[PDB]
């Protein structure tokens, strides 16, 4: 089997992406966030805290002929940006661009946090990582990807997100037609739960490519790109006043400027990052301090390659018995 669906950004700086999913008989289409930095399947429903929802459409369990409640199941999560969600745990049938998983964990939200609550786009997420992340208690449920893997064509799936445009999910195949040149793959440990691989280094604008490891993780669910501060540094000294500000929270950048490239190494290839894709927008309404794309690491843990790197590439998420990640230009 495969799947194929479009995935459309929140918002006009490509903030997050939402991918339609069916829950449920007859199904509830829900706009769910995938993630492939966390392993959790969650959703605003009838459960939870009405004060806690504010435009969001919400999966009803009771309306589903296929929902079963996993009894004695809880979930709760903490992301890294600091929101969190909790609640308890059905089954039920869920689809993804025509690829259907029966007996889904489905994590009814009990509670959400104000982020969550204040964005009116997204139903709940979709996890991608691996399923030993998974928050569910006692019994550690499987992502929508480790139940669809056995039967699908291929056991992968691709991410291709759009700048300023929809893009595509597919599980199962790799579309051909979808990049150019080749596909270059690389090794992942997946001893943290995540598609944690090595760049081999970087480039900023026209400048010289600098040979480094940098380990760290393929986040569709991050927006941003998180890398150790030198190179966060090397890249905004290339931007005439930009700066690092600790009461906006990160380096911001005169939205007058023009902005440099930014190249990062998949093995022996380079994938481009257009300057364009680093600009994230006046800090406030009015502004013309713009926040960067491009931030530091340092007080994260783990670099983060998110959908600032993500979506100038056709990304492979390989879920073979030994995973790889693949990267290819477009």
């Amino acid at each position: 089997s495969t799947g194929s669906a479009t995935t459309t950004p929140i918002d006009s700086l490509d903030d997050a992406y939402i991918t339609p999913v069916q829950i449920g008989t007859p199904a509830q289409t829900l706009n769910l966030d995938f993630d492939t930095g966390s392993s959790d399947l969650w959703v605003f429903s009838s459960e939870t805290t009405a004060s806690e929802v504010d435009g969001q459409t919400i999966y009803t369990p009771s309306k589903s002929t296929t929902a079963k409640l996993l009894s004695g199941a809880t979930w709760s999560i903490s992301y890294g940006d600091g929101s969190s969600s909790s609640g308890d745990v059905y089954t039920d049938t869920v689809s993804v661009g025509g690829l259907t998983v029966t007996g889904q964990a489905v994590e009814s939200a009990k509670k959400v946090s104000s982020s969550f609550t204040e964005d009116s786009t997204i139903d709940g997420l979709l996890g991608l990582a691996f399923s030993t992340l998974n928050t569910v208690s006692p019994t550690q449920q499987k992502t929508f990807f480790d139940n669809a893997k056995a039967s699908l064509d291929s056991p992968v799936f691709t991410a291709d997100l759009g700048y300023h445009a929809p893009g595509t999910y597919n599980f199962g195949f790799i579309d051909t037609t979808a990049y150019t040149g080749s596909i270059t793959y690389t090794a992942v440990s997946t001893k943290q739960g995540f598609w944690e691989w090595t760049s081999t280094g970087y480039a900023v604008g026209s400048g010289t490519f600098k040979s480094t490891s940098i380990d760290g993780i393929a986040d569709t669910g991050t927006t941003l790109l998180y890398l150790p501060a030198t190179v966060v540094s090397a890249y905004w000294a290339q931007v005439s006043g930009a700066k690092s500000s600790s009461s906006v929270g990160g380096y911001v950048f005169p939205c007058s400027a023009t902005l440099p490239s930014f190249t990062f190494g998949v093995g022996s290839a380079r994938i481009v990052i257009p300057g364009d894709y680093i600009d994230f927008g006046p800090i406030s309404t009015g502004s013309s301090s713009c926040f960067g794309g491009i931030q530091s690491s340092a007080g994260i843990g783990i670099n983060i390659f998110g959908d600032v790197a993500l979506k100038a590439a056709f990304v492979v998420f390989n879920g073979a018995t030994t995973p790889t990640l693949g990267f290819a230009s477009k």
